[PDB]
């Protein structure tokens, strides 16, 4: 007997953080942290070749957007929400543009609202980043509302778990500690780039050699290069780290450089994986990325288009026999990837400043947000309506636009 | 507040039709019809080069499987079902094999049960047909149960319609009549094959020229070749029909002939589409099919793997900018393709013996099964729990196995 | 002076084994064995990533089909037969469908009956497995009858041996023992898959290293991976086993994954072979497989289409300078591959539960069925009419259909 | 009960014709005819650009080899034979070389004797022509003996007809007449080459236009260019003949020019076929030829390696979805191609000097050699032991070697 579905009454967007509020706010922006966080400690970037912007990513402006929160209220007064990285500018997009497609549709009209946001912003989105972050947030807000309205987890709507539990590896400066917390592997940032030559390679390879000595042969080790390299540097580094069984090397190149990724994968040591995707948006970009022949694609659910895009990226990887392993986005990834046969493991990105505690991935912004206890999360944990979390409204949410 | 989901208590399979029951039974088998149906009237096939098997497809055995019905009963006693083409042999598969993966899981455990059926039958399925027909049926049975248990249409679970109504073209011997019923186009079978040479081409092209004269320039015309041709014959025919603006030419080759399809598409008249897919199964086969560069892929939802496979095929086509237009499978396609932005139209395959009435696509087996009135179906029509239909149990359902 | 050939009066099919008879029946189904057989001892499969279906393949349903026996009787009352893996469902296919093409033709009309079975089942076979197993059995039944009617071995009909004796390697858990029995090499199953990571690789590589130490440098060692891997896992494993001169690594991927096989072969250690084919059916699939550039194709004569298909696969491999080495199917392979210049060796798959005795490949079902004594079989052994064996009718053959 | 097979006692070779006997002898050499035959009437060749060698092919030496006859006698005194084009030099090869592999083997040892002849002559055969003509003759001689010894047609040994009758088109100067004799089509030689420019094209195209006017639209028309062209000339000519629906254009280029054939096929009018093969020998050459993507390959059974090679070429074409249509070689082709599903028609090459009578294809040399009455040959006609013919020993057979 037919469940009756509400319309959509209001869409609202606030921000915490970024260049118009409290720097260090955390939440949706992973890199809105304080001083002396691991995530800002001399990480190789495109900018790190410049001496002012070598030490800190925060210095070049990695923290200026902050968290976007987008909330959608049905006319039965029930809400759903999600968070992403756009902040005040993303509030403008939701509130001076996108609201015309959200407001007044059914709660179940998610794909249509998605297609309309894609169609309408195509002239100014191009292909990812700020606009697509905003689009993904709306998309996830919508899936939350719908799962709450129905009284079901997103993961059951999507057709159920294919695994009882999600396995995690941990991202950050301390694989040794993450091994003690029960994680399956650990992914470190690179600290030196192309401008540092062989000394850079020696230095980053030595950090891998050390953690192999510490963690032993079965715990996975990976390197994350945040767009900082070229093909030759990436190939010298992949080969330096080969004696230590580096599982994969990740995001070596700026996202436009599809032909670079093709060539990098051709030059990779036998058995070593090349990965990318976290700065890619749209299904069609990921088609192009997949066909470079890289092993694993890594959308951020909050950056790539949303859960709607992500399920399509997973199908596309699976048609090719490839894995999709999203760039860790808490419950949003969780409800997705527990249904994906081609996501055998997931990413926890340490928001703990020294990678010693299981601090929540989206802390403070998300209430009862789960953590990988013993680097695992059981399916029974996610068994809450929608995405299973609530908005910490104690947080100092600014609202620069309404309509 | 969390909806509580039942386990799965029993899976049951019956058959109507095929070589062990009533020939002409209709239902899940499209080609289990009587004498003097359009669908058996001198249609070109792989076999039609043999004089005993030229006149009738029924003669070579196109009707021996019959309908499979698969029903799944939750422990709250609620059921879901679907129908496909496997019959008694499909009953064996469900009841001596597949039941070990269905029975005792949650109603929402569809993808897992899917993966398990794929994994376990891989040594004997290969890649489509009988075993995959059975797999798809179970898969659709499961989605019905789940949508009924939740009290929602499959189409809303999947994230909503992207169109208010499905547009249909009509398949069968009478495009002129289908134009009067309000259909957007009409697809005729070919009647002659390679062994008939130029006379075959002349004859089939003349049937297109005639219906172009009758239907005028805006109503679409297509040809369906049921695996009957080779590349050269298909290219001569595509070129003969070009003056008449044939929209596409469909299934020219046996499904293994990926390289043939590549070559056919290369040789197609400018602007004319090449299509295939209805005898393909598994996501991975469709990856291979897509990369031949054909324009439209055409899974049957009941033959290709199920709704679970189909949503992945749609994502895969959409990553490439291609359409997916399923081989018409009533409500099963409907609830799918009303959510697919890259399915702008759908197929109605005339089960009416002379293509003059809107006889139900799966008649008699499906109760309150919708028809394209004015070659359209509104989204509001599909707004019933699950797939929105019931099993005509008046039908003479035989049960050759239990467990 | 012209030998006069009988028509074909009757085709009959029985079964031993599977989910409707005696589990453990042996015969045509290689994997219809008892408890504590090597062939079910923790073998890596697509399913072995699931904890219920890790330990046993029998648990996921690898044994549910059982043996098909198909017998064809000429009107002079002479018979021929063969066995394969389809059982009761294959009995339906022979007896409610295929009999219309077999019954009433000449005994020498094998290719025609073959083409007709392929043409007629194309809409439900797709490309291999259950239906194709049935087709192959009929095909081999026909060649037996014809060779018996003529009073010649299949191998002489095909144009004679190109070698005095067939050399064998042995498949199963004990290469060391097989070396003592005089076999040229030994092929072990893998036990761990992708979900077991580096520990899985270490474990399987250590089992190869051990048997290299035992068998020494001239006895061949191979690994068989039964569809269980992905490209990366297969490449790590191939490279791990390279120090030990693993001759080849076999069936790493599900049969649809042609592009995976291409990529795997590209990544293989220099000099190491990649093989597949045993789950492929139809000549055209094998064209696609061949062009991935794998080294050896491995049809099962009883699964791929039959002896008629196999001779075409051998020609196709030989045009490319590749070997064909069939997946061991006793006399059916023997009479074939003793004529193939591009099959310099053959497979014996141990049906002996601990790989210590030369138990017959198709035990119990085949009377006076030869064994590789000293891992050889001389051509003079095969010098019997037809395929040279008889049907053990003491076996408890069930007949679920007649016509 | 086992038929007992004789050894091989003697191999003997004679010749009629060529530069050491009676010019105009006919038989195995198609082009050993008299003055004023159609087959020597101003046919375009590689040599026809030279004014001495324009008018006659006989002038440049097309007739110097003559017929080879090779006869093999078993120790039960039974014989088999065949004919080809090598004459006295082919007698040397059989009698000073190849006899070491033929003499003393079993009658059924055909493939082995084949492989041994290929292996041993590889240093001087290269890849076809004179040596391979000799090899093919031996091969066919062997199949005749074996079919006679067994008392069966070659066609039944190979596994039976797939068609009740062979359809023929006719090759030579008079398609109009061949249409009256009941042939399905007619293939004319070209008369002008590249050195004749546009006038050559106009002239040959006008001869096709004329016979289209005469024969009407359903009777097939083809052009045979005997190695005489380049790619550009062949493409201008194919396009000139397109208005008249020329079915195919054949052997435009010298056999080495694989890349030329690739390019020619790319440039062919839509729907028009490109063919070659009659001067190709060995399976491996035909692999290379097939992959140019030409439509039809055309071995001569007596030139390409023999019936043993031809069955492999047919399998190789069929794996690709291509036809094989042998260059007409009477019973040798017949017993082959009546079993080939991918030879839907065959070639009759007019040995009648003005193409008005059904003169035997191998006249005088072959006794009771069938003709396409009404351009057909029924399977029942071929139903004689071996290849079904006898050696006209009235003919003046010279024996230049024994051993
Ligand atoms: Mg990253
Ligand atoms: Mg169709
Ligand atoms: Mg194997
Ligand atoms: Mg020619």
């Amino acid at each position: 007997n037919i469940m009756t579905l509400p319309k959509i009454k209001h869409v609202r967007a606030w921000f915490i953080g970024g260049a118009t509020a409290e720097k260090g706010a955390g939440g949706g922006d992973y890199h809105d942290q304080g001083g002396n966080h691991w995530i800002d400690d001399h990480i190789a970037t495109p900018m790190s070749k410049y001496r002012d912007y070598e030490q800190s990513r925060q210095s070049f402006g990695i923290n200026v957007l902050g968290t976007l929160i987008v909330e959608v209220e049905a006319e039965n007064r029930q809400t759903g929400f999600a968070v992403s990285t756009a902040g005040e500018m993303g509030c403008f997009i939701v509130e001076k543009h996108l609201n015309r497609f959200i407001e007044g549709k059914c709660v179940s009209d998610i794909k249509l609202i998605h297609d309309q946001m894609l169609g309408a912003t195509m002239y100014y989105s191009g292909s990812g980043g700020l606009v697509m972050n905003t689009i993904s947030c709306v998309d996830l807000a919508l899936w939350d509302l719908f799962g709450k309205v129905v009284g079901l987890p997103v993961y059951k709507l999507l057709g159920g778990a294919v695994r009882d539990e999600i396995q995690f590896y941990a991202t950050g400066a301390r694989p040794d500690l993450a091994k003690e917390m029960g994680f399956i592997g650990g992914k470190m940032p690179t600290h030196w780039g192309p401008h540092d030559g062989d000394a850079g390679i020696r230095k980053d390879a030595a950090m891998v050699a050390d953690m192999r000595e510490k963690c032993g042969p079965d715990f996975w080790l990976m390197l994350d290069c945040w767009m900082s390299q070229d093909v030759n540097y990436a190939t010298k580094l992949a080969h330096a780290c080969a004696p230590f069984n580096l599982k994969w090397i990740e995001e070596c190149l700026p996202p436009q450089q599809y032909e670079g990724y093709r060539e990098l994968k051709r030059n990779a040591p036998a058995g070593m994986m090349v990965t990318s995707g976290e700065h890619h948006g749209t299904l069609q970009s990921f088609r192009t990325l997949a066909e470079t022949g890289i092993d694993i694609m890594q959308p951020d659910v909050g950056w790539c288009g949303g859960l709607t895009t992500l399920v399509e990226i997973a199908a596309l990887a699976k048609s090719r026999g490839q894995l999709v392993v999203p760039h860790g986005s808490s419950v949003y990834s969780h409800h997705a990837v527990i249904t994906f046969t081609n996501t055998p493991f997931s990413e926890f990105l340490m928001t703990s400043p020294d990678c010693s505690t299981l601090r929540p991935q989206f802390d403070p912004i998300l209430l009862d947000e789960p953590v990988p206890v013993n680097g695992r999360i059981h399916k029974s944990v996610l068994d809450k309506p929608g995405f299973g979390v609530e908005l910490n409204r104690d947080c100092h949410l600014k609202r620069p636009y309404s309509h």
